[PDB]
């Protein structure tokens, strides 16, 4: 399989990515399933779950429970139904219909309960899983607490072993839990002795253990977010989650596998964002017309179908990658779990990326699509009015995105090291080639042509970057960002690229031109920002005559001929409107 | 008096601009007054307006009213106070403070009271005036309907002068009127036998007029905003406003100070969101240290604080304007109003940009706030919360950003016909040269844009909007870049260069920015207009009106971020 972090320095190839055309019908039918089970079940009960009322939340989950979608993560030897990642994934992209039940859902199926389906011992798998998978109990995680957000193992809640030794004595806070109103069980972590950070699971009906008041937030407001409150909270000693003192590997596992479920959840809501707005810009007239023929209307929509191509296929390539590691994986591996940990563990940095890049795509989407509707966009009658409001959190989820960010480079140079990714001995060819200084004819030459400077551009202004302030780069934030911001987009443009080509060659030009389209476009304007990280990035790292030659190598690195993406914008606009929905 | 629009083909001098260096003792003075007011009065009753607590609205806006704070754009002579635009100007940046009740009182100040104050006559004026002068009566304005926002004139209300010729008789929907719950007078348009779109004063009380129930909205909850109701509403024949089928004049004028207004609303605001992101910068901690000791912090509010300084430099450099061409006028012409219309209606254009980049800056201002503050900036108990919520409506308000950027350059045309307009190393070593010769080269790119792309489309132009907001967009840049620049050199040449650092720093990195982006809409614009050898030779003219030796910014935000964090606030 392809190395995580590998697409920076590797000419990654079509067979080597896994796009939404390679889904079966298995997973089209898995989609349908849920997609119907939103539709028809839960829209009509959504304006009362954003009031609170819990009850029918948790009748929704235990319908859902039925259906099997609580369980697909959890195998079958421990009462889940085993579907593969992009099954999964699949079923969080269509839960975003739902907004904030969206939330709801993947705090028990994701953060809530993989803990033990991956770290879980044979013990607790067999007692929780069955009834997780079902929804029987719901789960929640608790890390975050008031003095402890960003900085996640700086958690102030204990755990001490009673004088018996046979429980736990937890006490302390965690705050802004989702699911608490209704979760049974909660992954909570605390330091034993107040020293040794560490898991453990923790039943809503354990002596000690108690919520305060809803949060009131400004979005996702049908989702339950209390405080955790832990007054010498008993937790029986075989409730330990994995080893004592290592709670960190297993917020670091789950965390990777949280930050790209939310880019899946983000590019269901950018779908459902260009949805509503193509259909609200057909219907609604002004000066006589449909508002959908105006090129500024136009225009809008084209940049949110665009980013959101580029969004989709980078989130599903990254899944496929986690789903191509598995592979590997004999059925006593993945039992076990410590395997699938690792198999997505491979890609940190592709999930960082899409957490990211998904969160942001979708926050211009719900941001334009408020705008096209104009007053009405403004309106709590109106569905963009809430997804506008739901959008806001997912930057700050699953890590802010400057902490997504600022981890990005260190995760390279960290693998450098380890000898995973040969980034040294990649830079050196670089530095020869420069000072060695067309396009080519067939379909996509130039978007290649430029994903293939994108990587030599990271690479430069990253081993500058490495090379200027050595071990205290790590203090260096504003540089820091400017890299992981060109790494983002080389990584959306390289997907939407070979996602692309791909269908070129599986399905011919003629049907593929949506996403020719999409592609010129979005590179073009990616690789247009990625030059301009790359100038902030040289001129903070460099000055005068030393300067002006990496500039002149940047240059030489992104010269091409500009297309004219006016008159292709509208030629998006018009299939998206005709449509009127988000098309491929 | 500086013609309207002459800042992109003139050199505009420090003389020739206001700024808030600028503010009078009474300037001051009036400012500290609302802010005493909002601080003291409003706020500790704010939670319960967005819970829509209307008694308390009026009690409160009745209070402001004693203070005269509701009469500062009414004469004297129909019982307002009658101080000049800057003071009126100062009155709506502080009432920002108090979130949706400043859209409260500016419908009351703004749109409701303006159009008798501008185009009333002298029996509708002492009528009306000194009521609304002093809050005894409140007003709102009714101009859109479900079928017509952007396209205003599209209304389908209907006015018809009965049998007797007394009264007109209307009848339709108004949609979101703001202050709609207790306004006693509504401005309200209506098409006269369905063709002549006219105003009309309209009372509460008269028959046939009522009101739908509240909107539930995203933000500004504690503003009142219900449809207006007109069956068979009977209106006094002296109470049309203007003249028949003119009504267009009024609402256009209007919008000019709509516009304006809300620009120095948005600035009052983004000071706002700086001060609080600085103030819970310093106090969080997270690994160990206050997160104002982050980079990433410090240069979020650096960018933060430089767009308010371009923002509330170039917002006020509009109302000098206004207030340059009201010197001129007799008090005679002050009082039969049309005047000073025509004195706001010369810088339609300004008034545009300003309304445009302060939006757009106050979005940007909560919107990394909010990012600031984490999770608690999603939380209802802080202020960021709701003033991200409540800036999303300043875009669309006003005229839609899409609308305010499609009419600039159309105006620069219609001015131009009018008869109203028309090295980088040899830069040096005084401050702000660089700067100077990058507004210089920006209004250069801008007219050479424009000029491209009229002769390419001639009058069939209008059609092309992606090609009208990239000019519009190198414009607003380019006024914003002047403003911050001239209030700067002016700074620099009152004070010294030493106390002056901080508009310095400011204006170094606004410029950088905003001139990339001036390029970037250039070329974009270039590659849609010409193709072949022609768009090889303009993108080469282009690459020679913006060379330059680029400044390190990241020094220069951390700077600008040290001052922000040591005085807790937006400071100049
Ligand atoms: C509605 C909601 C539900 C939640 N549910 C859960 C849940 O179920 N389980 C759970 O465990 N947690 C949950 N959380 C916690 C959540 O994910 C945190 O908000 C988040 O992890 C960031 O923490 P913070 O809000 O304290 O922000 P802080 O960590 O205080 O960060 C504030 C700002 O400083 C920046 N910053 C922090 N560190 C650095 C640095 N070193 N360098 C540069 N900048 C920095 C941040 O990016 C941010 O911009 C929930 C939060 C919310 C809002
Ligand atoms: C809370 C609130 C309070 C309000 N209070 C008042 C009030 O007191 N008095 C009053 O008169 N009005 C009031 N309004 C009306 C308000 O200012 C209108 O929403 C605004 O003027 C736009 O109209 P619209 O919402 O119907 O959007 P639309 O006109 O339908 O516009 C929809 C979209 O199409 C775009 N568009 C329209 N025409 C074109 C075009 N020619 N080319 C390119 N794009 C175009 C717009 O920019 C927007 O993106 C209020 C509105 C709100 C939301």
């Amino acid at each position: 399989a392809v190395k995580g972090g590998s697409f920076l320095v590797d000419e990654i190839t079509i067979d080597q990515v896994f796009t939404p055309e390679d889904f079966s019908s298995e997973h089209k039918m898995i989609a349908k399933t849920t997609e119907d089970f939103i539709v028809n079940e839960v829209l009509p009960e959504l304006e009362y779950l954003e009031q609170h009322e819990f009850d029918r939340s948790v009748r929704l989950l235990k319908e859902a429970g039925e259906l099997g979608l609580l369980g697909a993560d959890v195998p079958e030897e421990y009462g889940g139904i085993g579907l593969d990642k992009v099954s999964s994934a699949l079923i969080a992209e269509k839960f975003s219909r739902a907004g904030g039940f969206a939330i709801t859902h993947g705090a028990h199926v994701g953060i809530g309960s993989l803990p033990i389906v991956l770290f879980g011992n044979e013990e607790q798998k067999k007692k929780y899983l069955p009834l997780l998978a079902t929804g029987e109990k719901l789960a929640a995680y608790a890390l975050t607490e008031p003095g402890s957000g960003s900085d996640a193992l700086g958690a102030k809640t204990t755990a001490r072993l009673n004088a018996e030794g046979t429980h736990y004595v937890l006490n302390g806070e965690k705050q802004w839990i989702t699911n608490s109103a209704f979760a049974d069980v909660f992954i909570v972590y605390a330091k034993i002795d107040g020293e040794h950070f560490s898991a453990f699971i923790v039943e809503k009906d354990y002596a000690g253990v108690s919520t305060s008041p809803e949060e009131k937030k400004m979005g996702i407001k049908c989702s339950s977010t209390r405080t955790l409150i832990l007054e010498d909270a008993l937790v029986p000693k075989e409730n330990l989650l994995g080893e004592i003192g290592k709670g960190h590997i297993i917020a670091f596992n789950i965390l990777n596998i949280g930050r790209y479920k939310l880019g899946v959840g983000t590019v269901g809501s950018a779908k459902r964002a260009v949805e509503i707005s193509a259909q609200y810009a057909n219907q609604r007239q002004q000066f006589k017309q449909p508002i959908a023929r105006f090129p500024l209307i136009q225009e809008k929509l084209a940049n949110m179908a665009a980013k959101t191509y580029a969004a989709e296929s980078s989130v599903y390539r990254t899944v496929g990658l986690f789903e191509s590691r598995m592979s590997t994986l004999s059925e006593e591996e993945v039992k076990d779990g410590k395997a699938v940990a690792a198999s997505i563990a491979e890609y940190a940095i592709e999930c960082s990326l899409n957490k990211v890049f998904g969160s942001e795509v979708l926050d211009y989407t719900v941001d334009e699509g408020v705008q096209i509707h104009g007053g009405y966009g403004f309106m709590a009658e109106y569905e963009i009015e809430r997804m506008y409001r739901d959008s806001r959190i997912n930057r700050i989820f699953e890590g802010t995105n400057e902490i997504n960010r600022l981890i990005v480079p260190g995760t390279f140079l960290r693998k450098a090291m380890k000898g995973e990714l040969p980034l040294l001995q990649k830079a050196q060819k670089l530095q020869e080639e420069l000072m060695m200084m067309e396009v080519g004819d067939e379909p996509l030459a130039l978007q290649k042509y430029l994903v293939n400077n994108a990587k030599k551009i990271g690479l430069m202004v990253a081993g500058l970057a490495a090379q200027k302030y050595g071990k205290a780069l790590d203090k260096e934030q504003e540089i820091l960002v400017n890299i992981a911001d060109i790494v983002s987009n080389l990584y959306a443009m390289e997907s939407a690229v070979l996602r692309t080509e791909k269908a070129i060659k599986t399905t011919g030009l003629e049907k593929n031109k949506q996403k020719v389209l999409y592609t010129e476009v979005f590179c073009q304007e990616a690789f247009n920002e990625i030059e301009a990280h790359a100038k902030e990035t040289l001129i903070a790292v460099e000055n005068g005559d030393m300067l002006r030659m990496m500039l002149s190598s940047l240059r030489k690195l992104t010269r091409h001929t500009p297309l004219n993406v006016i008159p292709k914008k509208r030629e998006i606009a018009a299939k998206i409107l005709e449509d009127e929905r988000y098309t491929v």
